[PDB]
């Protein structure tokens, strides 16, 4: 309304609307893994999804968001670079229009074909449109995503897009288990950072796994077969729906591993 990926709405327009668009904490950002430093204080992850409720799919115009019941502690994320407990719920992608592009962080410059994002927030803030104001409110661990075998733990949401091509159409999703979108390992680089889409807001304690997921070409296809307008308007596909990278500026990313 009506920020988004087109030459006359896209990302170098954003800060229009959204002033903080130019502030110190954006993302996302290059990750230079010459100058990301081991930080041997970090801890080990702790990603509790046994107790995941799904619920949702919903295209919003912009990604499709998979939502989860976080009205009490089922799917967490704690340890690592976080103090105190963050709740899924929802995850996304973001997604290019050819292999080449689509992440929204890189890594030394490297685009991944896509990049997941499962976001989380701070409970010590008791709603999540509360978190949204607190520097520490939001946690969002990213994921990036190349080409090239199937990702069986993603099936059932490609299988599920068909439903969901239009602005504004959602579908049951119930019973999906986010475990099976992860890789081996969770080794990790964190900085500060911000949502990487409008409002913007520098909420966010990045978490950015080293080790990417494979997904098949006939998977990340799927993707590109979303629509970002409603039923019924000119087809205009849903891809590239990445902001680039922003300005570092005065941040340290740490690595979680030597
Ligand atoms: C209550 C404020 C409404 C904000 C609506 N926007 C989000 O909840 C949001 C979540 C994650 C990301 S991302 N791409 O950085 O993971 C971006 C935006
Ligand atoms: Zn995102």
């Amino acid at each position: 309304h009506h920020w988004g990926y087109g030459k006359h709405n896209g990302p170098e327009h954003w800060h229009k609307d959204f002033p903080i668009a130019k502030g110190e904490r954006q993302s996302p950002v290059d990750i230079d893994t010459h100058t990301a430093k081991y930080d041997p204080s970090l801890k080990p992850l702790s990603v509790s999804y046994d107790q995941a409720t799904s619920l949702r799919i919903l295209n919003n115009g912009h990604a499709f968001n998979v939502e989860f019941d976080d009205s009490q502690d089922k799917a967490v994320l704690k340890g690592g670079p976080l103090d105190g407990t963050y709740r899924l719920i929802q995850f996304h992608f973001h997604w290019g229009s050819l292999d080449g592009q689509g992440s929204e962080h890189t890594v030394d410059k490297k685009k991944y074909a896509a990049e997941l994002h499962l976001v989380h927030w701070n409970t010590k803030y008791g709603d999540f449109g509360k978190a949204v104001q607190q520097p520490d409110g939001l946690a969002v661990l990213g994921i990036f995503l190349k080409v090239g075998s199937a990702k069986p733990g993603l099936q059932k949401v490609v299988d599920v897009l068909d439903s969901i091509k239009t602005k504004g159409k959602s579908a049951d999703f119930t019973n999906f288990d986010p475990r099976g979108l992860l890789p081996e390992s969770l080794d990790y680089w964190t900085y500060p950072g911000s949502l990487t889409t409008p409002p913007l807001l520098e909420c966010v304690t990045w978490i950015v796994l080293k080790e990417p997921i494979s997904v098949s070409s006939e998977q990340v296809l799927k993707f590109r077969k979303l629509n970002f307008n409603g039923e019924g308007e000119p087809e205009e596909l849903m891809v590239d729906n990445w902001r680039p990278a922003q300005p570092l500026k005065n941040r340290q990313i740490k690595a979680s591993f030597k």
